C-alpha cells in the first residue's frame, strides 16, 4: 500500500463566509435529528434494546439530543461472541487490507465533519473550533494509525542469523478486548482508542462515555459504512460501573484500552491484575487518566505570550481536558505583570450557549457542574478568589472562568484535577522552586514552560516530569504524529498515542525457527 | 560506541582435551570452596548480616557449597534507598558510558565462565554443557542488551514535524525495581533480568531464588570488578514469600521483573496492579512463568531425528525448564515408530552426581523431588507407565527418566508443570487433532513439530499457539538475539527476552516541542 | 525470514584424506548402482512409461549408468494439467514459505552432494573437481534464489502517491513454463533453471538433457523429499525435438527458459514469438546459447599466470562449456613467450576415464565425439595443428588436448562452437587489433585478458564485448551471486544468472488503485 505521507488535518477556523455557512447548515442538519434514536451495535448490526440512554444538550439541558439503546450484561455477552468469532478471521487479514479499511473510515469521517463539530457542539457544549479540532484528531488517529500499523507486518522483528536455520519472529494482535471512553474528546479518542488495536487485528467492544453516546453512535456509522466486517467493532452505550466494569473483570476480555478518571483508572487497573475464573491469560490494561499540569512564567518570558497560552490552555472547552492548565506557577519577578495580563485576558472571556461559538460553553452535566462548584468552595477557604467563580445565568450549566491566587502548593485545589474553568496561580521566589512546584502532585501529564533563557528551557527538558511538555506556547491541543500524548506517574500507563510505540501495546510476538 | 556485531558466545561441549582440563580445574576450585560466606550488595558495599540462606549440593545434600547473608524488612528498605539515589545520577549517564560498563561486564564474566559453570554444577546440579550453556547465555545478555541500549538513545524517537517548532520525544528510564529470579537459570535469567533495566538507566534490587544464591552473590562479585556506581545493583538473597513480596507491595517499587512459576506470577502481577499507600505510579510488572511444552511428531518425520530432539528437550537439565518437552503428542503413523525410538534412547541415559557430567543430574532439592515423585504417582493413575518412575538410590535427589503413555489431554499429567524428567505421551488421530490438544492447555510457551510435510509446519507456524516454536530440532536453548523468547497465555506477559522489544518494557516516553 | 547472509558453497578439491575417503564411497556406491531405473515425475507422484531413455557411461560406454522413463505427448499433457492445477494454490503461497521450501531442497541437495558428485562423474565424465563444482553452484542457486525472491514480496514497487487513494503494485507469477536443461551442467544449470522461477510462484515442467536424465532424476528425488507440492515440479526426460518442442509449441506453455546450442535457441526463440492457435498470451522466451570466448594475452602480462588460466579455461571439462577458452588471441610480444608455456602445460595433461580424477575425462557422447573429430579436420585445412588433433585409444570418447595456430580470424574453428577440447591460437600486432578479432564473431558471452596494464583492461572493461569478462584469472567458472552469468549476442537474451534481475523475468507487475 502506498498512500502520501502523514500531514495532519487542518483545524477549520472558521474565518471564511464559506466555512460559517457549512457550519450553520450543519448545526441545523443536526438539531432537526435530535429525535433520532441510535441502538447497539453488535455483529454487523444495528440491535436495539428495551431501555435506553438520553443524552441532553448541556447547553440547554431542557432539550434532549438523543436517545440510544442501553447495553447490560446479555448484551455484552452478546458483543464477546461476535468480537471473538471475528478475531478468528480478522487477525488473518494482510495488514494492507485492514489498513486501507480505516483509510476509508478516515475519508468518510472527513467528509462528515461538520456533522460530526456539529454534534459535539450539542452534545458536549464545544465551541466551533475545540469541536473541529476533535474531529480533526480523529481523523488523524485513522490515518496515522493505518500507516504506523504497516510498519509491523509479516515478519517485522529483527533477529541474529543462525547456521542451518530460518529464524523468524513477527507479531500477532491480541484478541478481544473493551475501550472505554470519556465525554470530552468523545470523537478523537473514543475513534484513535478503538481504531489503533483494530488496525493490527484486534477486535474490540466499545464503551461510550454517557455524555456522549448519540456522538458516539455516529463514529459506528462511519464504521458501519466503511466495511468493517461484522463483530470487528461493537458499540455498547451503557452505565459504566455496569457494563463497563462487567467486561473489565470478564475472563474472556484480553485487553482494556481506558482514558477518563484517575478514580476509575485505578479500579480498572486493580481488576486487570486479577486472574477471573477460567481466565488464560494475563490481561493487559492500558489506563490514560487526568493531571494536574502546570505552566510556569519567570521574569525573561513574553508576559504577552504567556498570558494568551495561559488563558488558551486553562479555559479551552471550559478546562475539560486532561491537558488543561489548572496551576498557574510564576516566579517572583513574573508575578504581578503575568499575573495582571491573565486577569485581563480572561475577564473578556464570554460564555453561553456553544452553537454561538463563544470562549466558552458550558460544563457537560449538571454532576460536573456540582463538583466543579463545590471545589470553588474548597478554594475560597484556600486561596483567594479573583475572578468569577460563581454558576451564570441560564439553563446551561455556565460556569465563568474562574482565578484563585495565593493558593498554598499542598492546598486541594492546588492538587485535585478539578476539571473546570479554575485556574489555581502560585507564586514561588525562583525556576528551581517553580521546577519543585511542578513536580510536586501525584500527577505528570502536561507541563508548559513560558522563558525566553535558555538554561531554564533546557533544564525543564530533563526536569519538569511530565509526558508532555510545551515551550512557549499552549500545552493543550497535542497532535496526532507530532507530539506523542500521554502521561507519568498517576496520569496513567504512558500508553503514547498518535505514535509507532501504540500498536505495539496491543501486538505480541512468536518466535519459529526451522532447522532444515 | 562502536564494537563488533553480535554473536552468541560459543558453548562449550568439553570434546578436548584442553578444554576437559580447564573444566576439571575449575570444578576442583569450586569444590574446594565450599562453605565459603558471601553477604547481601547494597550501595556499593558487602553488607553482612545475622541470619544465613544454606546452599546444598542436591548431588550430595550433606555438602554446604556456601551460604550467604538473609535479607529482611531492613536490608530491603536500605537496597530502597541505594537504588533510588543512585537513579538520580546514573539515569543522567551517556547510553555509551552505561553500555561500555555492560561491555566490561561481559568481559569479566567470560574470563570468569569455567568457574561460574563449575558452580552451577555443584548448586542446582547441572551437566557440564547445561552449566555451559547457561553461562554462555548470561554472557550474550550482557553483549546483547548493551547493544540494543544504544537504538534507544537520545532522541531515538520518529516524530512528524510541525512548522516552526522542534518536536523532540525521547526515552527515560522508570526508576528502582525488582528482579526476583528462578534457581534453574540462575546465572543466564538473574543476569538478564538485571542487566536488561540497568543498560537503559534504571536501578535494580535483585532477589536470587534460595536454592542459587552462591552463582548469584558470583555474579554480583562480577558487577561490582566491573565499576557500577553505588546503588545501580543490589544483591538480596532471602525468601521470597518475605523479602520478595515486600518489594513486590512496596509503595517506593517502580517495576517488577520476574521469571519463575505461574502460582508465583498471579500474585505477583495482581499485588503490582493495586495502589499501595502512598504509591505515585502505575507498577509495571513482567511475569514470565512457566509451560507445559509439546513436540508433534507426524509420520511424515524422521523419527531418529525426532527421537533424539525430544530427550534432548524432554531430559536436559532433568526436564527442570520453562521450555522442556513435557507432552509428546504422536499422530496415529508416528505412535509406534517414535515412542520405541525414544524409549530407546532414554533408557540409555546415565544419572549421577553432575560433577560427572551424567546425561542427568539430580532435581535441584528434597521438595522438588517430592514433587515431581508427587505427580508421578498422579500419572500412574492416569496414564500407562513405561519407563522409569523412581527415585534412584543415593543421597542426591535422583529421578529417572519417566515416561508415561496413552495419557489424556486433560489428564492432570498432560495439563500441570511437573518441573522434573518426566515426559507425558499421547496418542492422536491426526496433525489437527495433533494441534487442538497441543493448544489445549493455560500455557504457550515452547512448542516443537517434526515432520517433512509443508502444509503441516506451515499451518503449526499460524496455528500452533505458543511464543517459541521450533521446526524438526530441539525446543530447548533459545538464544539470545536469534529466537525471542517468552511466551503466549498463563506462560505470561510475553516479555521477549533477547530482543530489541525487551528494553522498551523499562522506559516511558515524553515529547518536548518549542515553539520559537 | 531471516537466515545467515548468503555465502558460495565451498568447491572440493579433495586435498584432504577425509575428502577423497568421501568421495571413492560416493563412486564405489553410485557405481554398483548402475542399471538402475528412475521414471518420471508427474503432479507429485513417479509415473513409468513403456519407452525408455538410456544413459551411458561416456568413460565406458559399453555400460549402462542407468534408464528412464520416456515423456511423449500424453506425459507432456497430464504434466501440463497438474503444473496449472498447482499454479492456481501454488501462486498465492506466501514468499517466505516458497522460500524456505528452497532452503529445505538446499539442505537436502547439500547433504548428498558426494553422490550427485560421484552421478556426474559417471554420467556425463566430469572429474572430481569438475564435478564437485557443478554440484557447489546447483546449492548456490537455491540459496541464492531463495533469498532474492524475498525481495520481490507483497507489495515490492516503488510508486508515486496521489492524493486521496492508495496506489499498490505488485508482482505476480506468470504461470506453468517449460525448463530445457543442457547436459554439460546437469545439476547446476538444470536445477537453477527450475527453482528461480518456482521461487516466486511459477510452476515448471522440466526437460533433462538426454545424456544427463539419470542425475536430473536425483535432483527430482531432492525435490520430491523437500516436499514442493504436486504439480509445482515435473520432470520429463525425452527427445529434445519431440517432447521438447511439442512444449515450447504449445498455447497452454506460459513460459520456456532455455540453455543449450545456438541452433536450437534460434527454433524456441522463433517459435515462441508465434501465438499457438487457442493461445491467449504473448510467449516469455530465455535462451542463453553459445560462445566463442576468447583470452587475449599482450606484453605486459604475467605469461605464466596467463599459460595457467588458459589451460584452465581451455580444457577443464573437455572444452565442454559455454564460457570455454576457445581462443587465444595473443598480441605480437606475447606470442612466443604464451604459446610455449601454453604447450609445455597442455602436453602434461593426464586423460582417461574420469573416476580415475584425470585433468581430462571423455567428450559425453559418441555425437560429440564425432563432431569434435570432425573440426579438428577443418581445423588442419585453416591452421597449423601444433598439439594433440587425435582421438585416444579406448572404448571411452577421449580426444586429446587439441592447440591450432596461425588461425585466420574467419576461419571456421575461429567462429564456430566447437564444444570440445579445441584451442584456436591467433596472432595479433597490438592490444587495439586484439580486441577487433575477440569482439568479431556472432557470440559474446566470456572473454579474458591476462595484461598489466591499466589502461588495456580499462579499455577492455568498456569495449571487449561480452557479458561475463575476467581480468588475470580463468573465464570459467562464474560464482552464483559474484559474477551475474549471461552474454550478449548471439551468446543468448542475457537473462543474467544468480543475480537479482534473474527472478524479475518469471514475474509480471500489477497496479491497483482504490480511491477511499
Ligand atoms: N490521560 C488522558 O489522555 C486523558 C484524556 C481525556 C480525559 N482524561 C480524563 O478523563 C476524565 C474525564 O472523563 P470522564 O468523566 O468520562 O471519566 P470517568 O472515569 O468518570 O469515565 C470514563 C469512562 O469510563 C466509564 N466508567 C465509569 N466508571 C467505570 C467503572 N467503574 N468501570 C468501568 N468503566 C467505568 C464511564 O462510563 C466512561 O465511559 C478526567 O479525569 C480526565 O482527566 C484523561
Ligand atoms: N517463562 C520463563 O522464561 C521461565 C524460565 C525459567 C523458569 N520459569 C519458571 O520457573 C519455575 C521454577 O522456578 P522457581 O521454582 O524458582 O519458581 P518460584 O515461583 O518458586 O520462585 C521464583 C522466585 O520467586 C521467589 N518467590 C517465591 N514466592 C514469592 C512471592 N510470593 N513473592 C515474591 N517472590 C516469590 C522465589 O524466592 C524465587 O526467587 C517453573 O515454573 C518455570 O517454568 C519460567
Ligand atoms: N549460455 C549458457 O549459460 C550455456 C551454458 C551451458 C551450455 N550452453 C550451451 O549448450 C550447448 C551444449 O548443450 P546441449 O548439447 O545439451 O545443447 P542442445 O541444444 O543440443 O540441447 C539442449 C536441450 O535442448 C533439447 N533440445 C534439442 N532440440 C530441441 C528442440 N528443437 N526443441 C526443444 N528442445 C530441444 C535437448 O534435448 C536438451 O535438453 C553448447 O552450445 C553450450 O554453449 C550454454
Ligand atoms: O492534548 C490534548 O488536549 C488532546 C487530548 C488528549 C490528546 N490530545
Ligand atoms: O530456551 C531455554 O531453554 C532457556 C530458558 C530461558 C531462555 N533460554
Ligand atoms: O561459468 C561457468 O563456467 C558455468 C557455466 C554456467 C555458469 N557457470
Ligand atoms: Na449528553
Ligand atoms: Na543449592
Ligand atoms: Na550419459
Amino acid at each position: 500500500m502506498t498512500v502520501e505521507p502523514f500531514r495532519n488535518e487542518p483545524i477549520e477556523t472558521f474565518q471564511t463566509e464559506e466555512a460559517r455557512r457549512a457550519m450553520r447548515e450543519a448545526l441545523r442538519r443536526v438539531r432537526e435529528e435530535f429525535g433520532r434514536h441510535y441502538p447497539l451495535y453488535i455483529g454487523g448490526e444495528w440491535v436495539d434494546t428495551k431501555e435506553r440512554m438520553v443524552s441532553l444538550n448541556p447547553s440547554a439541558p431542557s432539550e434532549v439530543v438523543g436517545t440510544t439503546a442501553k447495553a447490560g450484561k446479555a448484551e455484552a455477552e452478546a458483543a464477546l461472541e461476535a468480537a471473538w468469532k471475528a478475531f478468528k478471521t480478522w487477525k488473518d487479514w494482510p495488514q494492507e487490507d485492514r489498513s486501507r479499511l480505516l483509510l476509508k473510515a478516515a475519508a468518510l469521517m472527513r467528509r462528515r465533519k461538520r456533522e460530526l463539530e456539529a454534534t459535539l457542539v450539542y452534545e458536549v457544549g464545544k465551541n466551533w473550533v475545540e469541536a473541529s479540532a476533535d474531529v480533526a484528531e480523529a481523523i488523524d488517529f485513522i490515518e496515522y494509525y493505518a500507516r504506523a500499523a504497516l510498519r509491523y507486518r509479516y515478519p517485522a522483528v529483527e533477529v541474529v542469523p543462525y547456521p542451518g536455520e530460518d529464524n523468524e519472529s513477527f507479531y500477532v494482535p491480541l484478541g478481544a478486548g473493551v475501550v472505554i471512553a470519556p465525554w470530552n474528546f468523545p470523537v478523537a479518542i473514543f475513534t484513535g482508542m478503538i481504531v489503533g488495536p483494530v488496525a493490527v487485528g484486534n477486535t474490540v467492544i466499545a464503551k461510550p462515555a454517557e455524555d456522549a453516546v448519540v456522538v458516539g453512535a455516529k463514529v459506528f456509522e462511519i464504521f458501519h459504512e466503511a466495511g468493517f466486517p461484522p463483530g470487528v467493532v461493537n458499540f455498547l452505550p451503557g452505565v459504566g460501573e455496569e457494563v463497563g466494569a462487567y467486561l473489565v473483570e470478564h475472563p474472556r476480555i484480553r485487553f482494556i484500552n481506558f482514558t477518563g478518571s484517575l478514580e476509575v483508572g485505578l479500579k480498572i487497573y486493580e481488576a486487570a491484575g486479577r486472574l477471573a475464573p477460567g481466565q488464560t491469560w494475563f490481561k493487559r490494561a492500558y489506563v490514560e487518566t487526568g493531571g494536574k499540569d502546570a505552566i510556569i512564567v519567570d521574569e525573561t518570558a513574553d508576559f504577552d505570550l504567556a498570558a494568551e497560552g495561559v488563558v488558551v490552555s486553562a479555559y479551552g472547552f471550559q478546562g475539560q481536558k486532561c491537558s488543561a492548565a489548572s496551576r498557574l506557577i510564576l516566579t517572583q519577578g513574573a508575578y504581578e505583570p503575568v499575573l495582571e495580563r491573565v486577569l485581563k485576558r480572561a475577564e473578556r472571556l464570554s460564555v453561553g450557549p456553544a452553537e454561538e461559538n463563544p470562549d466558552l460553553g458550558p460544563v457537560v452535566s449538571a454532576e460536573q457542574e456540582r463538583k466543579v462548584l463545590s471545589y470553588i468552595e474548597i478554594g475560597k477557604n484556600e486561596g483567594q478568589l479573583v475572578l468569577g467563580g460563581k454558576r451564570l445565568e441560564g439553563e446551561g450549566y455556565f460556569i465563568a472562568p474562574t482565578v484563585f491566587t495565593e493558593v498554598p502548593p499542598k492546598a486541594r485545589i492546588a492538587q485535585e484535577e478539578i476539571f473546570g474553568p479554575v485556574l489555581s496561580v502560585i507564586r514561588v521566589k525562583d525556576f528551581a522552586e517553580a521546577l519543585e512546584v511542578a513536580n510536586d502532585t501525584p500527577y505528570g501529564l502536561t507541563g508548559g514552560v513560558y522563558s525566553r533563557k535558555r538554561e531554564h528551557l533546557e533544564w525543564a527538558r530533563r526536569e519538569f516530569h511530565v509526558g508532555n511538555l510545551y515551550f512557549n506556547r499552549k500545552i493543550t491541543g497535542a497532535l496526532v504524529g507530532v507530539q506523542p500524548f500521554g502521561g507519568f506517574k498517576l496520569s496513567g500507563t504512558n500508553a503514547k498515542t498518535g505514535a509507532l510505540d501504540y500498536l505495539r501495546l496491543f501486538l505480541e510476538m512468536k518466535a519459529v525457527a526451522e532447522r532444515f
